DNA sequence: TTTAGGG
DNA sequence: CCCTAAA
C-alpha cells in the first residue's frame, strides 16, 4: 500500500479512542475513530500508537514530517502508563 | 478474522 | 507498512 502519513487530527481521533478503550482493542479503536477511512486499518492504528509512544519518548529535533501537537504526545504517555497491564 | 510483536 | 504465529 501506498505510504500515507498521518494527519493531526487521526492522531487526536486515535489518542481519544484509546484513552477509552485501552492498548488491546484496535478493531474497536478502528470503529469508534477510523470506521470510514478505509486507508487505516486496526494494525495501522496499532503501528500508530507504537511510533507516537516512541515519537513522544525522543526530542522534538528528531522527529519527522507535521510535527504532532505536544498536548497529544501528553496523552499518549499518560494513555500508555494507564493501560499498561 | 483479530490479537500481538517482530520484520 | 509488512508478515504471521497464536488465539
Amino acid at each position: 500500500r501506498i505510504r500515507r502519513p498521518f494527519s493531526v487530527a487521526e492522531v487526536e481521533a486515535l489518542v481519544e479512542a484509546v484513552e477509552h478503550l485501552g492498548t488491546g482493542r484496535w478493531r474497536d479503536v478502528k470503529m469508534r475513530a477510523f470506521d470510514n477511512a478505509d486507508h487505516r486499518t486496526y494494525v495501522d492504528l496499532k503501528d500508530k500508537w507504537k511510533t507516537l509512544v516512541h515519537t513522544a519518548s525522543i526530542a522534538p529535533q528528531q522527529r519527522r514530517g507535521e510535527p504532532v501537537p505536544q498536548d497529544l504526545l501528553d496523552r499518549v504517555l499518560a494513555a500508555h502508563a494507564y493501560w499498561s497491564q
